[PDB]
């Protein structure tokens, strides 16, 4: 099944595009794998039920002991474990959602505007509307908002998520256990119950794993996404026009006329 | 599976579109993950039966205690939990599918008109029926009355959640345990059956923070739908035409003639 | 799942075809959500089986009793009610079935030929064989009997469904147990077999609430369907013209030089 | 997953592919649901293991008598009923598969043929090769005979399925059980094992209430197949002819030419 | 599930596909049936373990005699069954896959230079190499070689399906139980375990039925596949030129000019 | 199941493209076989635990011996067996993806080359660049050889299966069973387990069978691999060139004007 | 199910494409078939638990064990195998999806410039911009230093497989079992629970196998990986360059003029 996962993931600006994939694409791959390898163990929790107790008895209470987690901390959320993930590569996901509908629209027009113009350039210095145009968005600070904004939650959210994991992970290796009480209501003076079943909870040591991998990914990718912020540093016939220009590199691929040219320039 | 489901979702105004994609995709996320959790964990209910009785004696009370949570008010609703978000989602959808056939063939023609007719004034000017058409739309009222009615609906429908799930979250920590009494008929005189069967919900845990993820939500959907009420506050050679303005804000796209006009606007 | 069943939900008049749309949607979407349910809970009936019983004696009594339901009429359809369902969807379905080829042909042909007539007048008049063909269709009752057959028989099965889930509706509450007994045959004369079982039906309780959404809906529907039989309330250069006429109302979105048409009336 | 089946079936004359598509679709749409609802049940068959026995032992009576069956003659229907269906599905699909391969390479190029031909004589009267040729199809009957005999199987199989259905339904109600002895071989002579096994058909309630609804539908399909054989009873610039004509009817639909002479000849 | 399968059946002569299709469609079509009653029955055998012995003790017993099959020939057969018909269904499917590469490339080619060929004849009558070809290819024997080998092959392998099901089921209904003996190695010293073990095959009824409906259309199928053989028997401007007048036949229907001509000569 | 894994097989030389399919496909549909049937019968392996072990003590001997397959011989490959299948079907793919990148790109260029010289030459001719070309091919030896590799490592990969499937069958006989200790560690001294446990491994019986077809599969097609080196024994206007010829031949079906030309020279 | 995976495996340069394919394929595939084959063996642990224990008991046992993995370092290795092979697969999948990224879109531009160039030498000659462009590359180390990476990446990954799967395998045979001990927290004190439970892993055995395989591949894969880094050992009318130049030979097949010019120069 695994592989079967995998396929998928083998068969705005790349190093961006890379970063909210990976951002969002580990986790849910790392979920992935804790319900594969959660679906082949069977069950989350085992409790010690008496062996005088019946199998329902015994399911009871780890079935009970399940629910009884959110009546310490740890335990809370290794019951959710997988939804905190899931919770991250949401708020990944939205700046990326965000950015398609609030910049991509504007981005799309203003790149072939571009694009169009710089080939009538060229095309009419071998037989500045544009020029003017970019030197207005230069004193422009409307689309680089958006995109500081799309960067500045992602790394937010990075943080958060490499802080709640290193929480998580040093926490998780002394909470594998706790002590279950089901003497509750009228069963609460059952002499024939012990008063607390020891329950371990059974995925704890996949996810604590998986919570380092995590960490680490993230870890490596929190001065990724700051390398983005350095816009500055980041082409003859900190301005949105910086970010146009990083646009403009990423879209030269298009530009046919700017590959003669940079041919020509390169040999002159 | 999670993120076989996650990946469909990865891989009219569009803020509009947002709010109903929202509104309605996640319920339904959350309604998945509730299952996807369920269908691991095995079963929604489980009670004390007595050691002497059999896996199907306790497997009846089980599932006997189960119906029994409509013969005390939140245990009917945790039964029900899953379908009540779902009933969200589609009373959330009912907006946008309504307006599909109510607003969307008015708009289409009316807004291809309108990109014709600029169009033309600016082939013209280069080388005003369209104004006289607008101007009587500011006069009508029929075709706004159609986007209140939607954004009303869903309007209404999440303060209808919000308080739904106000209510559910704050009174599900109180209601995961109840007494079922199996003691109906021929079996209410049987003395080898305990007169009250303790029996907990095992899914409450899950849907009772669900629902505090979904209240989240909604909560800070409410201003966003909110906003798009304030349409005033919403481009040389409270009225319908508001809303045809608002809606040629989100075709600028597709007019190429503007494009260029604009340019030449902010060079000017 | 329930996701991956809603998405495709989510992701001939329109109000007919919603009409029919919800008439037979409605009711799969209550069937899949009692089955993914149903799954999810493991078995629909449950017997007090004696603690002497061995699991498949147990077992046998459930599967028994299950079958025993037809030698009390509620319990009869409890067991059936998917089914009961299912058949309400298929016989909502007919009436577009049938229309599409009973009718759907000659409309087809029909429309087209006044399209293509009405902009022949269009282009002429800038620069009446259809005014007769039409005259002609308003002595016709031909085409109109085939709508009000689809209707009728809609609203027909939608009476019949709003009867019949009202009186399963009502009756649900009393007839989720009832008492079995297996004691037939041989076996009547064992004296170790208790002489009946109580037997509880799991899914009755959800069954029970699903007819009341069902019920609403369609009660709400009875005067969609009713609103359209007010045909004639339902345009310069009860008759099967006034059919027509909603059709082309219907297709005024095709019509470009109607369109053009309509703002020079609205101007004027 | 009902409603994953009836999407597929929501989203050669046209009475006779009803007819087929009834005949077919039905029941193997009451196949999937039988098996949908068997699967949800678990097991076909339960018999009355002694409380002596064994989990595999009371496993092993009810796998016994499962196969038992054959060695009264009801008892041997229920088992094979779902394959009995399947039979009737694909003997009723025989007529069209063998229509669709001896009839429909003849039909579709002596059709195209004719309306070539009327268009000539259309465009040609504007501004009889045709006549002689159908004129001798009146006196051929080697056609009409491919038609007659898919008719004439598809009724046969149809009234062979209902007799079939009534007998089957009619003795239903009283073989649902029967007694079952697994004393064979080496095991006829011990003595722990009871005499005979009193063993239920858990599926016969279920088929027996399908094979009612079959018959009915099936009931009302005879005579819309008897209507199809009287063809006779079924157009100014019993023969095969007859049947041409009658599939001509059918493809007036495809006639761009006849539609306008209809108006010319309403009007006249 | 059935529907499913069926779905894809309902939604070179044709004759001949007609026959490879059914040979090797049906027996798929039974084995399918076979298993997805085999896993709604969940096991194919049963054995009488002692009361003594524990789930596995009994499961064991099953499984071990499930491969003690092997250590009395017709049982050898039950377990492999499903496989056999494999066998022929493959065996029956080589003819044509052969016939796809080894004769198909060839007969492609001829045709259309034959069909091109007519219509220059046509053509240029309206204003003999092929001839000449042809009635060499009467003087040739190497492509009605390989359409017999297919036919013989196919023949051959129906003959071994009907003597090897009529064997199997006339031998089947007195082999469905066997006496296993597990009393092997350590074990054969354990007085705690009977000397053999009463075992029954479970699906040999369901397989036993499957073989006299796969007989019987095999049956009906030879005499189909000997008329193939009688190629002779079988249209002014046991020779490969008969098998290319066959081809000739069943293509028809491409030819254009062919129609106008057999109307032409039909009214002459 | 059975039937949606062949639909597939049933729904570069043709000879040596069906080695391939053939050696490569036979195996994983015997693969696939093996497994559609070990789901149906549930474990692999079955052992004698005391009457006294509980299920889990039963289950853990079944574990326990499985994992101890490895600490005789023929036991070690019963446990592997469908990986050593799967091992020949990706030795045996080799060759031809080999193949796929090594010569396909080389011999499209050239052929494609030859095809239009060839064109050239008939038309010309009825109005020697590629001939010295060609005579070049014959003095170089680079492509035979690229050939000549996949055929004899196909061929190897053959021998070895057939060598490897014969020892298997052989052997396979008297493997079925073997004595298992658990008596490892802490509980070598526990004297409730006994010293060993008889397994019996469930699917031997079916991979022996499966082994048998095979081999003889294989076996039949060593000659056919063996045929495909006789290249010399195998078209007026052990050399390369001969392996061109024999594409040729196998592309001729794409050569327009050899086809003409064929006819004339039969003619001739 | 395995034919299903592998079906899809069945139906920059091609030898880096075939090692990239190979490296993340093989383990992937080797995922798969443990997955494939652990689901069909159930658990992936068992433990001893005394006879006394309840099934639950003993599964908890099993599930306890299983998470007490981590509190010897061999058994750690156990438990998340799968995970690493995974990793590896990632490891191995980032050079080309870099690539992809960082280099794939200059190269594009870059080929089909000099491909257009070289086309128009050549027509030109019939009837050096580029040179100088080429020999400049010559004098460029920003391209080779992207492509070293990627080997260098790849070849570190294979290397640290080689050396895991080595310590892995070897030292799997000596920890397949290890001795856990569930006496912890209250149940510390319990003496109805032995002081340790003898604990097997099952895939241990499936693994260990699984590594060698993996180990052999990767071993042959080595000096592959190695063999690019001899880019020089590696065309009239250690340099970026030589990349190119190798570029070059593996897009041959697109240049149609060189394909003409090589037989010329050939036959010269």
């Amino acid at each position: 099944a695994i592989a079967h996962l995998a396929t998928e993931y083998v068969f705005e600006l790349a190093v961006d595009k890379m970063v909210t994939c990976i951002a969002v694409g580990l986790p849910l791959l790392l979920i992935s794998l804790a319900f594969a390898q959660e679906i082949s163990i069977g069950t989350q929790i085992s409790c010690f039920s008496p062996s005088s107790f019946s199998w329902r008895q015994a399911a009871f209470v780890d079935s009970y002991c399940w629910a009884a987690v959110q009546q310490n901390l740890p335990l809370w959320l290794h019951k959710f474990f997988p939804y905190i993930l899931l919770l991250f590569a949401i708020l990944l996901y939205l700046p990326a959602l965000f950015w398609r509908f609030s910049a991509a629209p504007h981005l799309c027009s203003d790149l072939k505007f571009i694009m169009e113009e710089l080939d009538k350039v060229y095309n009419r210095a071998i037989k500045p509307i544009v020029e003017q145009y970019l030197k207005t968005k230069k004193n422009s600070s409307h689309l680089i908002m958006k995109y500081i904004s799309c960067r500045l939650v992602t790394f937010v959210v990075i943080l958060l998520a490499c802080i709640y994991l290193s929480y998580y992970f040093s926490l998780s290796s002394l909470s594998d256990e706790f002590l279950c009480s089901i003497k509750s209501g009228v069963l609460k003076n059952d002499s024939t119950i012990p008063d607390r079943f020891q329950c371990k909870l059974i995925a704890v040591g996949i996810f604590q794993l998986l919570s380092l991998i995590n960490l680490i990914v993230y870890a490596l990718l929190i001065p990724v996404v700051v390398y983005t912020f350095f816009i500055p540093f980041r082409i003859i016939l900190y301005n949105d026009l910086s970010l146009y220009n990083l646009f403009l590199e990423e879209n030269i691929s298009e530009l046919k006329s700017y590959k003669c040219l940079k041919v020509l320039e390169n040999i002159k």
